[PDB]
This record gives C-alpha cells, sequence and structure tokens, in this order.
C-alpha cells in the first residue's frame, strides 16, 4: 500500500496546488538527491 503517514490521504482534493510545478516539492525535478536516506534508516526505529 505504502502510506508512510497516509500520503494518499483523507480524500477531499481541491485540485488546488500550484499551476505549473504545483510546487512539486522543493527543487524536486523528481525525488533524486535524497532517496538513499529512507527505507533502510528508519527500519530500525520504525514508528
Amino acid at each position: 500500500y505504502n502510506s508512510g503517514k497516509l500520503e494518499e490521504f483523507v480524500q477531499g482534493n481541491l485540485e488546488r496546488e500550484c499551476m505549473e510545478e504545483k510546487c512539486s516539492f522543493e527543487e524536486a525535478r523528481e525525488v533524486f538527491e535524497n532517496t538513499e536516506r529512507t527505507t533502510e534508516f528508519w527500519k530500525q526505529y520504525v514508528d
């Protein structure tokens, strides 16, 4: 499923982000420089 903090969350959706980038998440061309943190790290303190 994958809802680490339910990311496909409570369904209201005003389709109301930014127009262009929708503010695509801080210089997120994708989810490039950052991916090597998660999965592993938190798998020994899972909350």
